[PDB]
């Protein structure tokens, strides 16, 4: 199995990952994204693109993308300090469940993967992410995936941000 | 007029903030909040206090602070990555119009003001944030309160992040 022959699931309407703030990645490949909390927003009434905005936060520091659709069940990121962009697909997505909401997303380079996240708000309860996670460690440098909350700092009384 | 005795309005419930989503200072007092986008976030799944978030994002760097109700209309912020406590209440808030989303709060340190944040969607067009400005500039140490986006930084791309 290679990066490009992962699934490319459905992306649900965005007010359903809005819904589902504050996420924590579980699962991430390098280690940009450990110890990270994912916000979703609406886009800005003042927002020409009227694109939405995806925020990964690690503790006082932030990675803002407006994101828009493009084929195949992409997300077009437009990282906000730099204008760099990526792109993005999903292996499944399980929101608004009873025990919460679960997705896992990978950027390859073509037949490698090049980045992995991993979010839940259900502390990667879900059975399917572990899963996903299995499956995309097959795909060439997905031996690089790990668990994304072995060493966080403490907390300071909030639960989502430290 | 001194701080404490500013009106202390009544706090829509979080949703309708949540829904405002998102906002830019208009005023500020320090230059702490010049250049700066408000989220605000429902609690996390996992949260034992289940308190809301408001995040403060200033490019690339990120304020967090849980927050729960007090007395007499006030907003008790908890500062994620610090602890620290902070009091607020809010002049005024006129959110979810035809014209979108705004609201002045301050914080006082007895009479005098120490900080100011209003905020809107709808950039400073409400009529009710001048004027709630222009009140607050009257109290002990309002004086400092100036316009919060003269001088931000280059977007690329995005509209509520740089
Ligand atoms: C993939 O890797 C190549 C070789 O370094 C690079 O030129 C390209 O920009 C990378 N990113 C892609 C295709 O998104
Ligand atoms: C979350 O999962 C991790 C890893 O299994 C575990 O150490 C931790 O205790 C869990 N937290 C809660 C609140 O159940
Ligand atoms: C107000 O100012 C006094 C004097 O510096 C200080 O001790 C106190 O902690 C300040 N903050 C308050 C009352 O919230
Ligand atoms: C927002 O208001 C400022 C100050 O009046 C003005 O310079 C700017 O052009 C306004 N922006 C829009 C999009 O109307």
């Amino acid at each position: 199995l290679t990066c490009d022959q992962l699934p490319k699931a459905a992306i649900n309407p965005i007010q359903e990952f809005i819904d589902s703030n504050p996420l924590e990645f579980e699962y991430v490949l390098t280690e940009t994204f450990e110890c990270t909390t994912r916000i979703y927003v609406q886009p800005a009434r003042w927002s020409t693109t009227k694109a939405p905005t995806a925020l990964d936060i690690k503790g006082t520091q932030i990675m803002a993308y407006d994101f828009v659709g493009g084929p195949e069940n992409s997300a077009h990121l437009n990282e906000c300090h730099t204008g760099d962009k990526q792109v993005w697909y999903f292996q499944y997505t399980n929101l608004l469940t009873d025990n919460g909401s679960s997705y896992c997303a990978y950027r390859c380079n073509g037949t490698e993967i090049i980045e992995y996240k991993c979010a839940s708000n259900n502390n990667g309860t879900d059975p399917l992410q572990h899963q996903a996670m299995e499956v995309a460690k097959t795909v060439p440098n997905g031996d690089k995936i790990h668990y994304a909350k072995s060493n966080c700092p403490e907390t300071h009384g909030c639960f989502a941000f430290y």
